[PDB]
């Protein structure tokens, strides 16, 4: 049965200058306010999940910290950053590559990292083959580096401990802010892979329905438009993976939901 105190993922959610500009306004109670609603709507998702199918619910995700990055941080030559002006490794793109991305943000990120059970990283970047998003996968074994609950692995050429508790999501995709509720998903689904799911097999019925069923659920392989009914919704495939990892890792790093 949940534990009342240990039910809840808490946030670090990061907004670099390119989501604050854009999405944002360049305003931070803006940027703050979107956020604070988004990952809210997300909440109502995993704390309205029973993950065995019956009283193994009340689930989610709450944000401990926001950070609102109003400007770039500067890079001199040889040298580059999450947050950077610039995208790498090819500067005439508008966006990073996304594994390159996710690698440098969780880098940049070790210290705050360390202190919470995921971070998240919102951005505004078409990546190419309209990607909009990646995390790590969580797993319940203590060992695991990805997904739910900080834990640390050395970087030699780092030269510090990395925690790869870490994902992100642009809300940009072919040349345009996508919608809210695909935004939305989004999210949710990447949290899913910090949570412990790997996409659904499209050729089983049962994790991958055909429309008239309520279409696919959100770990399906290619985004989802979110007007079908389980496009909002875990399959089980889903439930069983992400089930076992909270089943382990909530004692570890899971904290009581605040008002
Ligand atoms: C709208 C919507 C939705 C559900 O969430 C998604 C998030 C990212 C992708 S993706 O960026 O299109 N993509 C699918 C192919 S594998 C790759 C890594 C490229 C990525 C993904 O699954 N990220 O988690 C698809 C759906
Ligand atoms: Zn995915």
């Amino acid at each position: 049965d949940p534990d009342p105190m240990k039910n809840t993922c808490k946030l670090l959610v990061v907004a670099d200058h390119r989501f604050y500009r854009y999405m944002g306004r360049g305003e931070e109670s803006t940027t703050t306010n979107y956020l604070i609603e988004l990952i809210d709507r997300v909440d109502d998702i995993y704390r309205n999940t029973a993950w065995d199918n019956a009283g193994f619910k009340g689930y989610g995700i709450q944000i401990e910290q926001i950070r609102i990055l109003k400007s770039p941080q500067e890079v001199k030559p040889g040298e580059k950053h999450y947050n950077m002006a610039k995208s790498y490794p090819n500067e005439e793109k508008d966006a990073w590559d996304v594994k390159m991305l996710l690698e440098q943000f969780s880098f940049d990120i070790a210290e705050e990292a360390s202190k919470v059970c995921l971070a998240h990283l919102f951005t505004y970047q078409d990546f190419d083959m309209g990607t909009l998003g990646l995390a790590y996968v969580g797993s319940p074994r203590a060992n695991s580096h990805g997904g739910v609950c900080p834990k640390a692995y050395y970087s030699p050429v780092g030269k510090k401990n990395i925690y790869l508790n870490s994902g992100l999501t642009s809300t940009k995709n072919y040349g345009k802010t996508i919608l809210t509720k695909e935004a939305d998903l989004v999210t949710t689904h990447e949290l899913g892979h910090n949570f412990g799911a790997e996409h659904d097999p499209d050729g089983l019925a049962e994790c991958a329905p055909n429309e008239d069923q309520g279409g696919k659920y959100v770990m399906y392989p290619i985004a989802v438009s979110g007007d079908h009914e389980n496009n909002k919704m875990f399959s089980q495939c889903s439930k069983q993976s992400i089930y076992k990892t909270i089943e382990s890792k909530a004692q570890e790093c899971f904290q009581e939901r605040s008002n």
